[PDB]
Parts: C-alpha cells; sequence; structure tokens
C-alpha cells in the first residue's frame, strides 16, 4: 500500500499522489469525506 494498493482500494493515488500533500482539494474531502 504505497506502491499501488494504497489506492486501488484507497483511490488514494489520484487523492494520495496529488492530495497526499494537499492538492485536489481532497477529492471531495476523501481523506475527510473518507476519513472515520
Amino acid at each position: 500500500t504505497r506502491h499501488s494498493f494504497r489506492r486501488p482500494f484507497h483511490e488514494c493515488a489520484l487523492c494520495y499522489s496529488i492530495t497526499d500533500p494537499g492538492e485536489r482539494q481532497r477529492c471531495i474531502d476523501m481523506y475527510c469525506s473518507y476519513t472515520n
């Protein structure tokens, strides 16, 4: 989950890689919108 599994499920790629730092303005908050 740092190669590409941290996404396929995590969609944390088109997100944790570009939102990863803070851009993307959060895939609709998909870290806030998907948080817990």
